């Protein structure tokens, strides 16, 4: 589990969105595994605006933050899970790192701020849904 709290937005994995998220919906995209809802309180996270390929992510199944090198956001075929059939996921970045299904929502960050959240994984890989292109998260 986990979310990004920037401005009056909450960014979560679409597959982990709650009824309150759907009832306060700002934007969602199944191909990216992302959903954004509105919040009453202002958040403290800031979004990175860059093309870094090194950063650190939080792994709840180890209670640890790990440094990683990761690929650029791309269209990748992801195997089936209980939340989606096997399909192409867009804006996804891969790295070598430990992960388990409940690690989704952990933040990946670089020197500039938050880069994205854990979305996919297995066999020593972890995949992150990028948010750096969502410029509107910084205003309104
Ligand atoms: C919960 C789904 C969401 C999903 C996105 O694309 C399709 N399904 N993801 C997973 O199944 C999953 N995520 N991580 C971090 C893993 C690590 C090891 C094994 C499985 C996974
Ligand atoms: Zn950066």
């Amino acid at each position: 589990s986990g979310a990004i709290y920037v401005g009056n937005y909450r960014v979560v994995n679409r597959h982990l969105a709650t009824h309150n998220d759907w009832a306060n919906l700002v934007w969602e995209d199944s191909s990216r595994d992302l959903l954004v809802s509105s919040t009453t309180a202002q958040g403290c996270d800031t979004i990175a605006r860059c093309d870094c390929q090194t950063g650190v992510y939080y792994c709840s199944s180890r209670r640890k933050h790990y440094p990683v090198s990761f690929s650029k956001p791309s269209l990748i075929f992801v195997e089936a899970s209980e939340y989606y059939p096997a399909r192409y996921q867009s804006h996804l970045m891969l790295a070598v790192g430990h992960s388990e299904p409940g690690d989704c929502g952990g933040i990946l960050r670089c020197q500039h701020g938050v880069v994205g959240i854990v979305s996919t994984g297995g066999n020593g890989l972890v995949g992150f849904a990028d948010v750096r292109d969502l410029l509107w998260l910084d205003e309104e």
